[PDB]
């Protein structure tokens, strides 16, 4: 049973913000400075997740949380530690940008893990108590690693986003596969930022957000895009539809955003003008989807909509 | 013509004061608008018309016509304005922003930052704010902040402009040019450069012309923006200068202080924080009233009021020339 | 008798903001745009200060102010002018970043003085009416000059911060001495920005804030640190303890910040996301300290704490 | 009778260097540092030109020169000074990049003229003794202004190259017309730099060189292209064919260059790795063309070819 | 195999010495070649073969096969090498540079910097140097300086690489990766970073693998390039390291001094001034002789010679680990 | 007796290169990569110097050398190590840019000393065998520190050049005084780069070269200037005359350079297009001066001229 608020009266938008935003405040932990990625999944008869909680030292750590209702979170004060046989991959430097999904028999966590710069860390859990760390999937510099929630033609699949070691001024989404969660390959380009004249909210760089959502015609991808203004980056998010069998083949890609920084909690904070989607919960029998997104790199917010309406919007407004 | 007006508050000593109704145009007036923050406004018939920059939810820059009975409450067309053009190449639409409008002699002219292998100044005319006829782009890229004078200067059309680059330009002088025919342009003259940081830092990075010049007996009143580069971005403020009536590239007085700078929440939070960008004015020489339209945070449109003679006085008193 | 508010009920922070913030508004003077450094000291029956008041031409000027309570200030409308026999040094270009302290027999004012670029200007006063300018202490480019409030083994001492001629993307704190307030030397490195992975609020650049506060466990240094986000700089502030006798030797340095931009008056304004500490009043008998800080380069705020608590926080959280 | 050297036996190149290169040395004048644009034309008995000669102050000045054979030049020691009735336009700041051609009844000179940054200066001369300055054709920033040698459908026509106020990192060629040599307009884009993967010698920026040469198949445009290596720009040059009646319409554009820096005089100098074409003399009866080019921004060189061979090369290798 | 060789010049105390015949390959060997400066060379039958980076007079980067009896005088094919691939997406040619070639078990493999939405490491194999069969690109962009080990390491193929950007990259660490199958890659391990400027400035900006690692009893001998960033550009020098045999990401010794730096006119002047870029080596374990191929000023190819044990001695003696 | 070559026949230049250049080659020492500052003085029976010799690790080290004739040098293989009781200042990181002169009773050496970035190191020797390190004169970032060869009104005096921590894109010359060779002050701006349109060889940055040369008319300062081309920096050098009593007051300053990179040893090497003057020897009786200068940051060269001729050239071509 997923978090839900009905479409506000008179609202014509395909996605609408929770009137209770933010749902997770910056100061939930005794030394939290900000809490703004919430990689959430159903777990048991409630919910679990891995949260980016930056502390008052501005260190980036991951913490486990649990919730009965997916809105009020009980986040562990101790940062998440990963078990690793290999001491060098198991060395912690930093971590941010978590994503979590269930694949076949267990939950997988990806995050941007420091190993001589940003790359994609990978781990699994059965219980959100012990996490077994796997090889980093890629060589740096890479982030916005997002696994598909089932195998594709008998291989694990992940979207990713080649980066640099700074505030990267570019970014294409890529797709890769693995037979074993250890060795990765068959890299395919998915998409590039759009031209400024076509769709400027996604003209500087783009990156995958929540775990891809399967629909009968393809994968619904919710992804961030950046616009470079004279005064900074503005992060908005939107939707695309990927081919089911070869998800690097993009079928439709929204011209308009789904959501952009509007509210004071999106516009003011540690990084102004940021809506960064990180997770979603959905129900295919009602079409309902709830999208979790970071707000100003400070707090966490929720937005709601219907999958069929998002799909119709993505096709009708498509730039491809 | 009855222009909008609010009297200055009790105890306010400022030369310009904001409308208590700001923002006068909201970001979501149209079903697909993301922001509406340039308002090129003129008297038209028994009321007012304008060309508005309305950026949509794809963050595309388009121009839309609007009409108003009082110049405060606007009815803006949902569909973007399309230009008619004799020439297919010039007529091709890439993007448009930064509109300005004025009447010269027998018709309304519209200039805008028109994409043609980069930003340049598009030119068109209209008799009715329904059909627009596009003329040659006035200049080669890169250029924007094109603003016509509202009459010919010694028998030639005249336009202020602002040589630019293809990004968020880190420099910018105002220039003046003439044309006998609205097709060929020349006699380019430098008007002014940014001020020295230690003299007037609100206008030390770059400058550009705003509203159409307003003719006064003490010269053309130019209201123009200026940029300060802080560690966290650009701050856009605006101020005033007086140009020679006959040779308007000769600046006679230029203000040290700004007239208006970002202060209010609607100016300090939005798509581009800390921007007050003036785009149009309405004025009444009988009363000396002036109403200046300005975009706020690249999100919404606001209005500010003052008196022409008080602005002239301020410009002279505080002149850095 | 220093300004004080009790720590809010339930508040676990070492420093807490005044509920009266901002204490100095942007428009206090007829031509002020912003008022955000407040170099304050006790004087006579109350308080005096040197204030950075940027005007509506965005020029950077210094003005003298007086207060009876150190909260409600009466600032002179006319900028401060300095007396100097040397016309070359005496030439005013611009001035910002003032700091003020009494040393032995008079008050000294330092500021970021334009002399072919930013350097540290120096002047004294006996009465806060007439100010007499001394030689600039250093060659450009330097700022964040902050004198010790007594001589150190017989010499005047000053912290500074080598810079460039723009929005400096680096910054270490240095220490220098002078026998005579004219010739300076014995330059020693104090500290550098921390590593991003250890303490990111202070990983781009740092600079000294208020006059050092003598304690039995060392000089308490309150200093700003910068984090470079994709959208610009975020200024926070924290604490270090310097050796009493050789103050370039850092004994303890906080990991977490003491204060970071949170309130709308800190997050929105001429320069968003800035808390810049400029002065402090303290009472060794009660342990109370009141720290003045510029907010968003627009207004002035106050924050309160106890010196023993700040000492304890600095030591327990030390990254060295 | 234009200069000529026959193609060496076995030489397969479309263009070949004079064996006498450099034809103008850097120290020809008592104060010359370098001499490296040579805007040459037939005049009377022999030849005349306008030369960029940078002095030992590294100032950029134009000088008039005369030659019997177009190879050995007698350049005037004193810079060229223009007569102008408008004192504002007639103010000399700097000048470089000259081009000279006869149109109708007199010689026109264009150059990169300082007027609050680079723009295209214009003047005329009947005798190469007195030069009369006209209005600058465009607003800054622009350079590489090159006139057509006759009117095009009753209007003067000029190629130009919108620029910035530095070492410009971009550059498209544009075309403009004027009824009167005063007011300019009908601006049209001619061509942009090529894609890196298609033709990298011309992928950063391009600019017109010699006066266009009229042929039955279009205007022969010889133009420079830049490649941005890790160690700077490399200037090469190539060929295109423009429509006769509407010269902004490009018919053919070479993939390969015609000439690139190879010789020590091209690869070592004030600006290493530069071949910058500035003029040509040609003879339609024989098809001979002689192209003048600056070498390393230090000296002037000559290269030879046949117009029909250049045309066949431009077509065969066309990237349009 | 008879590897090229010249004895050390009389009086010469350097560990490596340039051929007196340099450049051994000129820039205009082919009718349309602009420059020829990577030479990925191996023994083949009775002579030598290689894959050469020949940039053309359009300044396109292509790979060409060549053959030589002596490894000094090369017969390079006029037409660029084409790869067979049955996946059209991966088999699309955009550009290629930076080849390296070695024999592993049953065939020759060739890696190169292959354009696939930016630089990455392309991989192919050949049995005969006539037909080349392309495999998956080994990594996601941006990467280059991919260099295979000449045997499997504990049953897996192994490759050095170099994470990059899509420009003239201002950074660069060498990495190591493994693959069981020449298709999927993983077990990524950091090998080394640029040195500190105050320790060894020829290798302080970025580093990258050069020739195929050469196996010694004392480790893998890695010859690699290093960049120094002067006010006027990058200077590429090359030096030596020894890697653990079994875990080649563990560096045992790393030279402080360079082995070779741009000195000669053919190294200092050309398309990219001040570049010595090593691309291949031939060696003879019986004699200890090694011949190192290197690109000179991105224009021509040179040769340098030395003795493996003397290089090992120098690497240990001068080690900055 | 200082080295001398008479001006080549007909040569009209104020300064002329030695026909023996380069006088010091790059490979004098077993591990030298380049040898290109040579801070030279008369000593005992001949000459002594401190030389910048970068090694084959590209480390910057200073070495002592001696010569009978000041042309052919015997440079010590071992780098120079300074004696210093203070362990903090005595720590060696790197050193370059040496300058040497005799002041009153001993030889002083300054150099660009690494101390948390570049600053001016200072030391003395009586014998060119043992060198005794003093305090760094300034806080970083600074270089091109050049002492005057006597006291000025009872104080030691030094030119310097505020910098940054990279390849500095700016640079003015400053003057400072010290009563004791420990504490420094009375900082005065000497000169800034010229405007591009006035004198482009010196329009990016400038810095002092050889020790100032006393004349009856003022101090002859030989200094470098930088021009920023598209392909890098070009270092040339020229002359100014400073007031004898107040040497920050410039009396005349040359518009043209004295010398600029022309020869292959100046235009090809580790840093192309560099002539960097570092020391001079002179004879007041004859007016002869021999100027040592770094060539392409690879080798050392010599140029000769006459002090009165240099002075008249500086006056006649003065840009102030
Ligand atoms: C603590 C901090 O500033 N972290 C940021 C991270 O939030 C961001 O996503 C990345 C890219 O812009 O840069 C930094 O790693
Ligand atoms: C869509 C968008 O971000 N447009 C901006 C425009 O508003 C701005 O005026 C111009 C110059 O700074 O840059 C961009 O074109
Ligand atoms: C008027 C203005 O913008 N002044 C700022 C000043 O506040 C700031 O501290 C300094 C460094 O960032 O740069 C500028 O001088
Ligand atoms: C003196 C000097 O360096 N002049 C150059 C000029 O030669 C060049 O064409 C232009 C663009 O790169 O920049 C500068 O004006
Ligand atoms: C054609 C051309 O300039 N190619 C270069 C290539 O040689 C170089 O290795 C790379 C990194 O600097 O940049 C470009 O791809
Ligand atoms: C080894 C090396 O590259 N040193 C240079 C030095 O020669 C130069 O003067 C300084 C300023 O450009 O930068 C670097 O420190
Ligand atoms: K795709
Ligand atoms: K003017
Ligand atoms: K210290
Ligand atoms: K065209
Ligand atoms: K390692
Ligand atoms: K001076």
């Amino acid at each position: 049973i997923i978090p839900w608020e009905e479409r506000p009266a008179g609202c014509k938008d395909v996605l609408w913000r929770s009137v209770a935003n933010p749902i997770i405040p910056r100061d939930l932990l005794p030394t939290s400075n900000s809490i703004f990625n919430s990689a959430v999944v159903p777990f048991g008869d409630g919910f679990a997740g891995v949260f980016r909680c930056d502390d008052t030292s501005r260190r980036m750590r991951l913490h486990v949380g649990f919730s009965k209702d997916a809105i009020n979170w009980n986040i562990k004060e101790e940062p998440l530690k990963f078990q690793c046989d290999d001491e060098e991959i198991g060395t912690w430097v930093y971590g941010y940008d978590p994503r979590v999904c269930f694949i076949e028999d267990r939950y997988y966590v990806t995050w941007c893990n420091g190993y001589h710069g940003p790359t994609i860390g990978v781990a699994y859990t059965f219980d959100f108590e012990t996490f077994h760390q796997l090889e980093n999937a890629f060589i740096p510099f890479n982030r916005n690693g997002v696994l598909f929630p089932r195998k594709i033609n008998g291989r694990f699949a992940m979207l990713s986003r080649p980066s640099d070691n700074g505030h990267t001024p570019f970014g294409d989404i890529f797709y890769s596969e693995s037979p074993d969660m250890e060795f990765w390959g068959r890299h395919r380009h998915v998409m590039s930022p759009a031209a400024f004249e076509v769709s400027a909210w996604q003209c500087t760089k783009i990156g995958a957000g929540p775990i891809p959502v399967e629909t009968p015609e393809g994968w619904l991808l919710i992804y961030h895009g950046v616009l470079h203004s004279c005064n900074g980056y503005v992060y908005s998010f939107g939707s695309a539809l990927l081919d089911l069998d070869e998800p690097w083949k993009v079928k439709f890609r929204s011209g308009p955003y789904l959501l952009a920084p509007r509210e004071p909690y999106e516009c003011m904070g540690d990084v102004p003008n940021v809506c960064f989607p990180c997770a979603a919960l959905h129900d295919n029998e009602t079409g309902r989807i709830a999208i979790y997104y970071g707000c100003a790199d400070t707090v966490t917010g929720l937005a709601f909509g219907y999958i069929p309406e998002i799909i119709e919007f993505t096709k009708r407004t498509s730039i491809i």
